[PDB]
DNA sequence: AGGTAGACCTGGAC
DNA sequence: GTCCAGGTCTACC
């Protein structure tokens, strides 16, 4: 799930779990649990706590309990659902939080790439995975100034830059390729080669692109298809070790 | 010093 | 077999 989807999950999951108290935590794939390292400690510390809120930082959901925060990243396929403890579990359910009301928050992930970290609340923002997180892309803290400062300081591509969570929080691959196309900038361009005008323009498309989706694709996944703006076939290559799509005529 | 390219994970799809 | 994939996690200068 990408930032806008995580935001929808955050909004819709909260009312379904707020005020419930954890009676048990069952883990079927311990590797998902990254902190505490022992999945038995992770399970024991959460029992007895009540869910008080649910926030989002980048693509990370932050479950707020009485004493602890549970920080969860779903990666590509992770999913949460609330259902009855009386019903059989769906496939690929790796972690289940059982509440005292007979309902359960179930985490499913066919790829098992998702992660969970639990810490005393006041410690979460200063520990992994939230600690080096850059600013929300839709906040005033993510500014052209900030983006320029990071761009002129690295030898990496503009795409590698946008993909860096310390630069901006949770801006995924699809949004990076769509924003670069809307801004008219090739993804393989050295970040340091961008002009002020290009930076400002990239910043504005990033916000509109992800802003529109938080509330149809030009290039992502459209390779071999004609560009929606000019008809030239979209091209796909690998930049920053990821699938990268762009219009060769319109992006410079 | 620390910026940075590769590697790790995992299973379904080509 | 071979191929992705996010936010790490090494080594490597
Ligand atoms: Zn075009």
């Amino acid at each position: 799930p990408e930032l806008p989807e995580v935001e929808t999950i955050r909004r819709t999951l909260l009312p379904l779990i707020v005020g419930k108290t954890i009676e048990d935590v069952r883990i079927f794939w311990p590797n998902i649990i990254r902190h505490p390292r022992d999945s038995e400690a992770f399970a024991a510390r959460m029992i007895g706590q009540t869910v008080r809120g649910l926030e989002r930082r980048g693509k990370f959901l932050k479950f707020l309990l009485d004493r602890d925060a549970l920080i969860s990243h779903l990666r590509m396929e992770g999913r949460y659902a609330v259902a009855s403890a009386l019903e059989p579990l769906e496939p690929h359910t790796h972690v289940v939080f059982c509440f005292t009301d007979g309902s359960e928050l179930r985490y499913r992930d066919v790829r098992k790439f998702g992660t969970m970290h639990v810490y005393a609340k006041e410690e979460a923002d200063r520990r992994p995975p939230l600690a080096e997180l850059g600013p929300e892309p839709l906040s005033p803290a993510f500014s052209p100034a900030v983006l320029a400062e990071r761009a002129v300081k690295t030898k990496r591509s503009v795409k590698a830059l946008l993909l860096d969570c310390t630069v901006v929080a949770g801006f995924g691959n699809i949004y990076v390729d769509e924003s670069l196309f809307r801004a008219g900038i090739l993804p393989g361009r050295p970040a340091a080669s961008l002009s002020s005008k290009e930076i400002e323009r990239l910043h504005e498309e990033m916000v509109a692109t992800i802003g529109e989706a938080v509330m149809h694709l030009y290039v992502y996944g459209r390779q071999g298809n004609p560009c929606k703006r000019c008809g030239t076939p979209i091209e796909k290559t690998v930049v920053a070790g990821r699938g990268t799509h762009y219009c060769p005529r319109c992006q410079r």
